[PDB]
């Protein structure tokens, strides 16, 4: 427990309560002033407090009452879908079920609405089918007690039961009622009127055929027409719709949708009932990649003798599928085809008669529209990878491909005018057949340019993925094992096709020499027979929570984003899984904040120890000023558009009681674990399953591995957050109020680090012009310029040292914060906070490892990484794997998949990827040479060292002729010079200036200094940076030099000739050194807090 006080925390009044108390589950000493109670709800009640933890007592009765329910009318308990369905029931929330088919969809509902009849309240069951209307019927009646009234109406109705039904039906007297979608959009006004408390639907797009559908059932579950009809011209305005708060709704369930459910009507779902009919897309797949170097048929039969039944052919054409179907119909194996009897061969493979089904790549990937059974299909067999071919001649080409030269060329930048006769009007006038395939090839990155056959060659990433899931499915809750087999000979269509399979699917592919294939066939029956056994559900719910929207949105796309509940303040998306349901939300930055309402600036003192006390912070959307005051208005625009994050609080904690187990991930430095606890403490008295990740990357491999290492919250990290940030509050204020009894401005002082780098750029002002001396540059014939002293006058260079050596040159080390920021802000025109920007999002993007790093770690996945790139590129045998630094926490700064900023631009461009800016691949091609170069082989060279004469002075000078052995100058660039000899050169032209010794500071200056001195730490440096030009201490000019203003050097003096034993660089360097101390456990947390204090104690006093 962090000694701390959270504003809005406790879990029965709401009020203000500790952290200790909310770590274990108790409320405040308000509600309650028992140390360790029997029950906190009898002790709530016993001293009449009891406000709101009734709500949750109640919930948790009367789920295992449901539970209980349903656990004795059906054979077994709530499945892990079940569970959160049931959790959700019970506080009549209206969502969209997402699970497979054959997990009790239609048995739930008929035992809630079973069960909510038993409670009085009066349901309704819409089906597509009369058939099953007929079948419900017959199961409710048969498992239903006589005290609750079950009616239904079809076609084939009984003559006095069609009556019967309408005469129920018009007495408004009913407990359940069974009827088809048929029923509905005939009786739209007759149901209209009536009002239900449940509602559930086995087939929503037969509801979603028509409009009038949609308000019927808002109007069934109790929302009158005319709010309906404002929300429709509000969501048709294009803007939400504020749900009234005084409405009682009744409970909608819909399940998966299965196309895709377009229409304005649907999102009055979103609007109103806080869910949207998400479609169930599953990304679910076991599949096991191996590829074979060629088209041998021989390694193909002695497979087929392995796999024997479970196999699936994919040609390339009809015609070779022909040939190879005669190939094995005359080997004498089950033969198979879908161009002829695409129906009767289907079902015969289905039975058990045929073992091996062949088709080709489009016959096969559009003629499955059926049922697509994968409990058969085993093994998927892919001979030729699935790919697309281009002609390129004089036409033929297509307009990207004329696009993509011609805009780098030189014609139709012209606001990209789309004209195929005018593509070939320039291929014609300007490029030859040759010089059009060499620069086509020159261009067209990622993809395979063959020039023998004039082709050009796309590998269907997306045909491959669909086809390659017939082999792998959720099948009675257990995912089966896939095994997917590819025969390509051509080692660049496998290459290309394996980028972006691994970019897309996230998943790999081996080579045939590295993989057992008795023992994977072993693991495919195993899980097949596995899935035939009497399931025991396993399947469990799961909450993931992060701090930013980017993050969940890049989780979405692999984990499998099907619907989407909108829990007050935030949106929670949640996916189907093999495990079971995933739930993801994001936060949206911090919680909790220091107050500056009372104590030492925030922390009131007690017993000794300090105690911090936070509160939930608002954002407001007009203005944009964040603050942790309980207020309603803004303080500064006056607005109510504020962003409370209390209600994100609340939103989390009703969200935490429907899942099992909740995961916290959080950045993996100290900012985000400071969250992580802000979270954990609010969520803790709710349900005690709290545990934390850690993602280096946002990818499947960075998840997984992140749960593998899952851990509870480390207190040290906390704890130096709470030392930073207090010193921050206590130092800022202080001399923040000093410098407003000077020049009168309120807001001034950020900190201390702020004050001593402007005390550097400050006295770098001064020690600039002083440092300007006089020098001459001397272009010398035949060789290289020579910059020298002042005044030289001799016209003659006389070359009286000279020596050559070959030394093995080393690479730069990987990118950390400090070598990013520098660098990367150098090479382009870019400030230190943007590059942090583009730097974060490609973090949460998913392309590089987390950025607020200062290690140069490299495990072997980043090396492999580097090794497999370099395998691609055809240059395998000049890498070296570097693991830099043992000690380091984060690893540095790298890409996470194999793939160049131009095979990316590519992928863009061909429609696979990319919400992804100019500036942003242009940083990603800056880490991932910088990388690849810290991860290639040693640069064989031969360089001089010279020691020349010039007027009279000795002067030595090391240079770089000639390169013996290339390694990892392939990605960032070695300048050779030319060579030199033990003669004398003349000088062309001397050029007299006076250049300062000690130029000025640049932003990359700042940073390489304050990473050099030991100022800050990765996570502080942009803004830093930043803080001087945003307060008006600094500006920039023509060479983007960092020079302090007038009121900076005004501020900085003032402090300076005050108090400097504060911004000395001494003390902060020690500071920072004692807090990075604390983060580690070597320091005291308490200790330091009171140190703080009492230099604090010291600085007010003037
Ligand atoms: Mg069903
Ligand atoms: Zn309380
Ligand atoms: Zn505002």
């Amino acid at each position: 427990a962090v000694n701390s006080k959270y504003h809005h925390s406790c879990i029965n009044c709401g009020g203000l309560n500790t952290d200790e108390r909310n770590e274990r589950g108790l409320p405040c000493e308000v509600c309650l002033p028992e140390d360790s109670p029997s029950d906190i709800y009898r002790a709530l009640l016993e001293r009449k407090t009891l406000k709101e933890y009734r709500f949750y007592h109640e919930f948790w009765n009367e789920y295992e009452d449901f539970r209980s329910f349903f656990k004795k009318k059906f054979g077994k308990d709530l499945t892990g879908y079940q569970r959160l369905w049931a959790k959700r029931i019970v506080q009549g929330k209206s969502f969209t079920m997402v699970a497979p088919t054959g997990v009790g969809k239609t048995t739930f509902g008929m035992m809630t609405a079973l069960w909510l009849a038993r409670k009085g309240k009066k349901s309704a069951l819409v089906f597509p089918t009369v058939t099953l209307v007929k079948q419900t019927l017959e199961r409710l009646q048969k498992l239903a007690d006589e005290k609750v009234k079950i009616f239904g109406f079809y076609s084939s109705m009984k003559k006095e039961e069609k009556e019967k039904f309408e005469k129920s039906f018009e007495e408004d007297d009913y407990h359940i009622l069974v009827f088809s979608t048929q029923f509905v959009s005939k009786n739209r006004e007759k149901l209209s009127q009536k009002r239900f408390d449940f509602v559930f639907v086995d087939d929503v797009d037969a509801v979603l055929k028509a409009s009038r559908n949609i308000d019927t059932l808002l109007m069934m579950v109790g929302i009158p027409e005319e709010i309906i009809r404002k929300a429709f011209s509000t969501i048709k305005q294009g803007k939400i719709y504020e749900r009234p708060k005084n409405l009682k709704p009744g409970i909608l369930v819909v399940s998966s949708a299965t196309a895709k459910p377009r229409g304005i009507r649907p999102l009055l779902f979103r609007d109103l009932l806080n869910f949207t009919v998400g479609r169930l897309v599953s990304v679910a797949r076991n599949i096991t990649h191996v590829r074979i170097s060629s088209r041998s048929k021989e390694k193909l039969v002695e497979l087929l003798e392995i796999f024997r039944d479970g196999i699936l052919i994919f040609a390339q054409t009809e015609e070779e599928g022909k040939e190879l179907y005669e190939y094995l119909k005359r080997f004498k194996f089950n033969v198979g085809e879908t161009w002829s009897e695409f129906e009767k061969n289907f079902e015969d493979f289905k039975v058990g008669k045929i073992n091996i089904l062949i088709g080709v790549q489009a016959y096969y990937g559009k003629l499955t529209r059926g049922v697509d059974l994968p409990e058969r299909i085993k093994y998927v067999i892919f001979w030729g990878t699935p790919s697309m071919r281009f002609s390129l001649e004089l036409d033929k080409a297509p307009r990207f491909v004329l696009a993509r030269v011609l805009k780098e060329m030189g014609l139709i930048k012209a606001q990209e005018n789309p004209d195929v006769e005018e593509l070939r009007k320039i291929a014609k006038e300007h490029l030859t057949q040759k010089e059009f395939v060499e620069k086509v090839k020159e261009m067209f990155r990622g993809v395979v340019v063959k020039d023998e056959d004039l082709e050009l060659i796309i590998p269907d990433v997306y045909t491959y993925i669909q086809a390659s899931g017939r082999s792998s499915r959720i099948l009675n809750g257990v995912l089966v094992k896939g095994v997917s087999v590819i025969f390509e000979e051509d080692e660049e269509i496998f290459e290309s096709l394996k980028t972006r399979l691994l970019l897309i699917a996230e998943e790999e592919i081996i080579e045939e020499a590295e993989a057992n294939w008795k023992e994977l066939v072993h693991e495919v029956e195993e899980s097949r027979r596995r899935s035939e056994r009497e399931l025991t559900d396993t399947s469990r719910s799961l909450l993931i929570i992060v701090e930013s929207p980017t993050k969940a949105e890049t989780l979405s796309r692999f984990l499998g984003r099907a619907s989407s509940r909108k829990e007050r303040n935030i949106i929670v998306h949640e996916a189907v899984t093999g495990e079971g349901v995933i739930l993801f939300t994001a936060t949206r930055g911090h919680v909790y904040d220091l107050v500056t309402k009372g104590g030492i600036h925030g922390v009131e003192e007690e017993n000794g120890k300090f105690v911090p006390v936070y509160n939930s912070l608002k954002r407001c959307r007009d203005c944009g000023y964040q603050f942790t005051e309980d207020r309603d208005e803004c303080p500064v625009c006056s607005s109510k558009n504020i962003d409370d994050k209390t209600e994100t609080l609340r939103a989390l904690r009703e969200i935490s009681l429907e899942a099992d187990e909740i995961l916290v991930a959080t950045d993996p430095d100290v900012e985000g674990e400071k969250i992580s606890w802000d979270v954990t403490q609010y969520l803790l008295p709710s349900t005690r399953s709290l545990r934390r990740i850690e993602m280096h990357e946002i990818t499947r491999y960075g998840f997984k591995k992140a749960r593998e290492s899952v851990r509870f919250v480390d207190f040290n990290l906390v704890k130096a957050q709470i030392v930073r940030r207090v010193q921050d509050r206590w130092i800022g204020f202080e001399l923040s109020g000093k410098l407003q009894k000077r020049f009168g401005r309120s807001n001034l002082s950020a900190g201390r680090v702020q004050s001593t780098v402007l005390g550097w750029i400050v006295e770098r002002e001064e020690e600039y012009k002083k440092s300007e001396k006089d020098f001459t540059l001397l272009v010398l014939e035949n060789g290289v310029n020579l910059e020298v002293e002042g005044k030289i006058a001799d016209d003659v260079v006389t070359v009286v040292e000279l020596q050559e050596a070959e030394e093995e040159k080393n690479p730069l080390p990987p990118y950390t914060t400090s070598s990013a920021l520098s660098e990367i802000s150098q090479k382009l025109r870019l400030g230190v906070q943007e590059v942090m920007d583009i730097l974060q999002d490609l973090f949460e993007k998913g392309f590089i490892t987390y950025h607020r790093t200062d290690s140069t770690r490299i495990s072997l996945e980043g090396q492999n990484v580097a090794r497999t790139y370099l395998r691609k590129i055809g240059k395998e045998d000049i890498f070296m794997g570097r693991s830099w630094s043992t000690e380091g926490a984060h690893e540095a700064i790298r890409p996470v998949k194999p793939i160049d900023a131009r095979e990316l631009e590519e992928m863009i461009e061909e429609g696979l990827i990319a919400d992804l800016t100019k500036k942003h691949l242009r940083v990603y091609e800056l880490i991932f040479n910088r990388f690849l170069a810290s991860q290639s082989a040693a640069v064989k060279v031969k360089k001089q060292i010279v020691t020349v004469d010039v007027d009279g002075k000795r002067m030595g000078i090391e240079q770089i002729v000639e390169i013996l052995r290339d390694g990892w100058n392939l990605f960032v660039p070695l300048t050779v010079s030319p060579r030199f000899e033990h003669r004398t050169y003349k000088i062309k032209e001397k050029k007299f200036y006076k250049k300062h010794t000690v130029p000025l500071f640049t932003q990359a200056s700042i940073v390489e200094e304050m990473k050099k001195r030991g100022i800050g730490r990765p996570s502080t440096y942009a803004k830093i940076v930043e803080v001087l030009f945003r307060r008006g201490y600094v500006y920039e000019d023509k060479y983007k030099r960092v020079r302090p203003t007038r009121f900076g050097v005004m501020v900085y003096s003032y402090l300076k000739e005050r108090y400097e034993k504060y911004v000395t660089e001494e003390t902060t360097r020690r500071l920072e050194e004692i807090m990075d101390k604390v983060e580690r456990g070597e320091e005291d947390y308490q200790a330091t807090l009171r140190l703080l204090y009492e230099e604090i104690k010291s600085l007010m006093e003037e």
